[PDB]
């Protein structure tokens, strides 16, 4: 990918309250709890069948 040249980016007015927005985006994507829910659902969907087919023979 040919990203735009870094000389043309406008950030002079970027503050710390603006970076708190990036913190908010990261937390919203993560969900603050999600990882264990995804680990359990991945277990249920892939792992238990995978353990059955590959480890229970």
């Amino acid at each position: 990918i040919t990203y735009g040249p870094i000389e043309t980016v406008d950030n002079e007015e970027l503050t710390e309250a603006d970076m708190l927005s990036f913190i908010s985006a990261a937390v919203n994507s993560t969900g603050l709890i999600g990882y264990n829910i995804k680990s359990f659902d991945d277990l249920m969907d892939n792992g238990i069948p995978q353990i059955v087919k590959q480890m229970f023979n």
